[PDB]
């Protein structure tokens, strides 16, 4: 699946979406390397309930961050590495 690779690289986003410095770029283009892997809603399922598993075990989870992830790398996903994106509706 893909949640196994997405998680290794989105695990990593986590010092940036919550630690505050970041991101480093690999963030953004690691999300947008889910965009190139998931093709279809089914194919989000893995990516984004990964990112909402592990954006989901950090102490205080930042959305600013985890909010501009998309909005710098241009991807346009529908959840993102936070506790609170969703997948039961990526489009």
């Amino acid at each position: 699946l893909n949640c196994g690779q997405v998680d290794s690289k989105m695990k990593p986003c986590l010092t940036y979406v919550q630690g505050g410095p970041g991101p480093s770029g690999e963030c953004c283009n690691g999300v947008r390397d889910l965009h190139n892997q998931a093709q279809s809603s089914g194919d989000r399922q893995t990516v984004c309930n990964c990112l909402k598993g592990i954006a989901r075990g950090i102490h205080n989870l930042n959305l600013n961050n985890a909010a501009s992830i998309p909005s710098k790398c241009n991807v346009n996903v529908p959840y993102t590495i936070s506790p609170d994106i969703d997948c039961s509706r990526i489009y």
